[PDB]
């Protein structure tokens, strides 16, 4: 068996996506005109990549041996196999997207809404079954290599390597997949996010110096939504998971008591072991169910509503996930003992109440990013007439909304952590994060479905084919922008439930040999009345500001670099013959490495001076301020785009479009865009990584730093 | 001797201000000078009537609130601040609304701007030596009647009341002090600001003799009043920190040695540790007065930042070294000071407080380095101003979220040292310190609306150009010490709600925990998902504040834009209105999430919301001050070809416009915010630590 049989589910996702890319890549494209856009943007995705994928591999490699010189071979690997794992979830959902857009809008006219749908939906689904399967298949290479052949699930000591740095094997050896994860998370925010506003602005700024700098930008939406939105999702499934082990590992060093100069491991081996196996197992069912609903959705009686449609995958995946995990977590829990000392209020079903509520958390997390983004509901809709009263009004308007915005799902996270931390501790924590992300596949292939869309509009429109092709293509597209609001919400939501496992992560990975004595409660302890703790609190706050506010110049600064691409082609041209991606490209890597700098590097520097406390404060303030501001700039950013559209689909009656409240308008998107599209998404991952590697620096820090 | 000596410090502040009115009231005003002067000196009076009245009416409530929960003298001790800054704010308002018009005359009659100077900064001062008197003269006043008469600092240990609500006596009382400066700042703030801000919009939404003068009077009510409000309560804040951690550290550090109970840290050591900063800050305010008095009478200049300047240096200059001796001297053989956290003994404070000095100066320096045309942040915004609007938006929001790191590192800094050299003790020292010379900083505050009231004056009474251009050069550099002055109460604000953080810790220790080693009891656990909860609570209702405040101050201005007293009463009858809610979530908040889930969680609470709120408040004073010096810039003559009109100087307003409710509303309110929430819940802790629900 039964356990193999779990442990090939990432195989079959990953030969689903192979099936799907089949079953699409043999659906047609029409006209001359709509295979030459489509290969604009697709060689134009290619381009990127391979620029970045070789930036990335000159990181992974530095990294890996580090790993491998200071905390083990094994971690490195385990580092390399996350990389490779999560580049090629990416690499292939790209390659999927540049070949199903032109598949799409012939699908809008040689099939005649629903078998379009179907076409973009497969196609969306390449991006997230190879999010699961990739992940997974990862997880289970280690758990079976690491964990099982090596033994390191078996031993799962404090082990002490030949420096002296210690830290438990297994638990170390996932930290490592989960920063291989994240690396390739971060580069495709910190560096795809900067090129691909840094092409919206662009694009978005013609004096007179259609088809000028558009395919940056078209190819730009792949990598954020496809790519981008991918990786981040993926680092905090991976982080999720990779938490509940890693908490579950130390509790074996954590639950000793010395009785008559015996130890005495208070919670064993067998409830170890279960617990760090079970959320492997709980994400397995998981990427199954989300199959299931894929599969479903994809073969189904078409409809006429795409969103009923993308939400039935989704509600499938979810339930049919609520029910098996609840059977899995009953057997496979069922005889375990130490549950009490554990944390399990309610033995053996506790965590299963926690992923529930996460799970229920993520779908509310999801409504209200719809809530404060939709024109449709109240905050938007008031955005958008306020544009009558000015510009000025507009902006102080939007940042009004998205300054409150914050509240509804903040106190979502807030009754999710309470009580997934009522039924099952610190695990259940983590649990409630995996199963918020728990159906991530089926996630990923409707925010992949977006971009899809929104290409297979725009290349309706280049084409200029037909007005009743066109009318398809804007609905699915439409359709793509509600989904892609509710999933950057979402995403943003999973993003601090995983960042907050992965901080009870850093302070269990310090558990020393010689705190074997002592009470679990004078272990587990940061102490905010602690002024290092303090100080670090402040300082990880204003490096996240910091770090913002650079990711917007960043965007500006490359924007503007390539409008001078731009201008040197065009005053090239228009003298002469009437009247690029990887210039910005590059410059967007260049102009990366800094905030990647800070994200990586910042622990490691604030640890050796100061240690291990003040890195706890530095964690803390970061994922505070990261999640208020990835919330206020996704909203925000979303109302203003949302309300500029409320006034072209003519909800204001007599201004309708290049009247003064649509410039207005305007110019709310324009500084919304980067908010939105850069500045949030990368705090997702900024929140992450600073804590995979201090959760894997402290094996150093605790003992050696400086002051 | 020495004792009443330092007592009597704040009587002669108070006498002092009273002789700088004199002073000035004794200056001469034209017809359309007084004019108008009334105008704006009605204006102002009908605000603080119907705010005074407002205030009346919470203070009442909150009074016996805490005498039933509490105990009486917390009560009068709370009403006694609330009258204290209260009566400062009314008299400084009064001065101002006087000494503009005296200032343009001094431009003209004396004709000369070194004169108008001596006029302006006399003015400013009386807000500056109320704030210091009335503050200290509280204090004494509580020092004396319930401290030593009474003899809360002589019985000193852990009192249970009436209802079995449990606290150290003093502690309490002080903390029902701090509490009534609290709510005066927070109603200067939350309401005086929406009033501000309601005026400037609508005046700015109406192109062509309006109720502008509304606009006037707010510059009085935002910088005079508000400022002044919100850094005495930073200061008695800072103060009653130190001695709520002093008052506490009689219960923490005991032992029980088989069956007796033996004080670690004995009463002289925690009586003198209560009385010091008391002393600290009477020294300062001497010194204050020696660096006031010393500007006013000193030969003038042609340069009034240096005179301002000279007052500041002078101020803290004085006070460093009489600081040391006092510091020396006054707890030179005091015992326990190791267990207490002075790593060097009896000096140690005072190097904490020198810390807390510098932090001061140096987060003033980053506030004019990110809000002054002049260097470079600001001249970048300014020229990015030919690419337009949505690049002004931008880059002004990408400069203050950068704008951040510097003086957060300062504050960084700053706590780890105040730390190293006297521990939690040291840090809201150095709160002090920062603080300390809180006059002269309030002074220069002062100055700056008494000096922009006095030129508008000469704008509407068109009196010359060459009267005109002292007139401009005064604004001009009450524009740029009016951004150093909010970026230096923002660090202070931090600094103190850090402190009042420390003292919400401290006021938990319960008899139960006498037995119990500090590091047990002492303990705030970011682990614990109560606490992680907290925080993240905290962090939302600070940016859901902020955000609604900036609804607020749109939604009166269009109040006002419907349709001068009356028009004033209008806006300010609706800031006052929309208020209560900010109000609630300011007071209300400890006590909700308290009751519901106990201290821990509000522990987070607290934590989320000056993390949240320190870095709101300097975001939105930067880039506020950033957007309206770009304007600015180009207005002086800076890119060259563009002024006055033009797209990019049209792009420049508009970020102005957005800037202006940042950076005179939200801002400023979060100062109050990080404090009052902390001071309500060093109050409340005494019941929900023990009386909460889930
Ligand atoms: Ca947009
Ligand atoms: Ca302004
Ligand atoms: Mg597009
Ligand atoms: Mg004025």
């Amino acid at each position: 068996y039964v356990a193999a049989l779990f442990f090939l589910i990432p195989l079959v996702a990953l030969g689903f996506a192979a099936a799907n890319f089949a079953a699409v890549v043999r659906k047609p494209e029409g006209t001359e005109r709509m295979k030459e856009i489509s290969s604009y943007i697709r060689s134009g995705a290619d381009s990127f990549l391979a620029h970045e994928t070789k930036a990335i591999f000159k990181v992974a490699i530095v990294i890996a041996i580090l790993l491998m010189i200071f905390t083990t071979w094994q971690t490195g690997v385990a580092f390399l196999l996350g990389a490779v794992m999560s580049a090629s979830a990416g690499i292939v959902g790209m390659k999927m997207a540049t070949r199903a857009n032109v598949r799409v809008a012939e699908a809008a006219r040689t099939t005649k809404i629903g078998p379009a749908l179907k076409v973009a939906y497969q196609g969306g689904s390449v991006m997230g079954l190879s999010v699961g399967g990739f992940a997974l298949l990862g997880l289970v290479l280690v758990y079976l290599i690491f964990g099982k052949w090596m033994g390191q699930v078996d031993n799962l000591n404090i082990y002490t390597n030949w420096l002296g740095i210690n830290f438990v094997p297994f638990a170390m050896t996932v930290s490592g997949y989960a920063l291989g994860c994240s690396i390739i998370a971060m580069f495709d925010r910190v560096g795809g996010g900067v090129y691909t506003k840094a092409a919206d602005m662009a694009a978005d700024l013609v004096g007179k110096t259609r088809n000028p700098a558009t395919i940056a930008d078209n190819v730009g939406d792949n990598v954020g939504d496809v790519a981008g939105l991918g990786a981040d999702l993926l680092e905090s499934f991976v982080g999720a998971i990779v938490s509940s082990i890693i908490l579950a590992s130390y509790m074996f060093p954590i639950y000793v008591q010395k009785i008559g100069e015996n130890l005495v491991h208070q919670v064993p081996k067998e409830t170890i072991q279960a617990l760090i196996s079970y959320p492997i197992f709980f994400a397995l069912v998981g990427l199954g169910c989300s199959m299931l609903g894929i599969l479903y959705v994809i073969v189904k009686k078409p409809s006429d509503n795409p969103q009923r449609e993308l939400n039935i995958s989704l509600w499938t995946s979810a339930l049919l996930t609520v029910v098996l995990t609840a059977f899995l977590t009953y057997f496979y829990l069922k005889d375990l003992q130490g549950l009490d000392v554990l944390g399990f209020r309610f033995g053996a079903i506790s965590p299963w109440f926690s992923a529930i509520i996460g799970i229920f958390s993520g779908i509310l997390i999801g409504f209200w990013a719809e809530y404060y983004t939709s024109y449709r509901y109240k905050p938007t809709q008031f955005l958008g007439k306020s544009s009558i009263e000015g510009t000025g009004m507009v902006i102080s308007n939007g940042l009004s909304l998205g300054m409150k915005s914050v509240f509804p799902p903040t106190l979502t996270l807030v009754l999710g952590i309470l009580f997934a931390d009522y039924f099952a501790g610190l695990y259940g924590v983590a649990i409630a994060a995996l199963g918020m992300l728990s159906f991530v596949a089926t996630s990923v292939s409707v925010d992949s479905y977006g971009p899809i869309a929104d290409n297979a509009g725009g290349i309706s429109e280049m084409c200029e084919l037909d007005p009743e092709v066109r009318k398809i293509t804007d609905h699915l597209d439409a359709v793509g922008n509600t989904t892609a609001a509710i999933g950057k919400g979402f995403a943003i939501g999973s993003a601090i439930f995983a960042a907050l496992s992965l901080f009870a992560s850093y302070m269990f990975s310090q558990i020393s040999p010689s705190d074997i004595g002592k009470p679990p409660s004078l272990v587990l302890l940061l102490n905010m009345l602690d002024a290092r703790v303090i100080a670090g609190a402040l300082l990880g706050a204003a490096i996240t500001y910091y770090f913002s506010g650079y990711l917007i110049s960043a965007v500006t600064k490359a924007a503007m670099k390539m409008v001078d691409e731009i201008r040197r082609q065009a005053r090239e041209i228009p003298g002469l013959l009437e009247g690029c991606i990887e210039i910005t490209s590059d410059n967007a890597l260049k102009q990366m490495g800094y905030p990647a700098f800070i994200a990586i590097l910042t622990p490691l520097v604030t640890g050796f001076l100061l240690g291990a406390e003040f890195v706890g404060g530095v964690l803390i303030g970061t994922v505070l301020s990261g999640a208020m501001l990835a919330i206020l700039t996704a909203n925000s950013g979303g109302a203003w785009d949302n309300a500029k559209k409320y006034l072209e689909a003519g909800n204001l009656e007599g201004y309708g479009k290049g009247s003064e409240p649509h410039k207005a308008l305007v110019i709310g998107d324009t500084v919304g865009d980067p908010l939105k599209d850069t500045v949030g998404p990368s705090l997702d991952i900024l929140i992450k990584i600073m804590s995979v590697v201090s959760v894997i620096a402290v094996s150093i820090f605790k003992h050696v730093h400086l002051f």
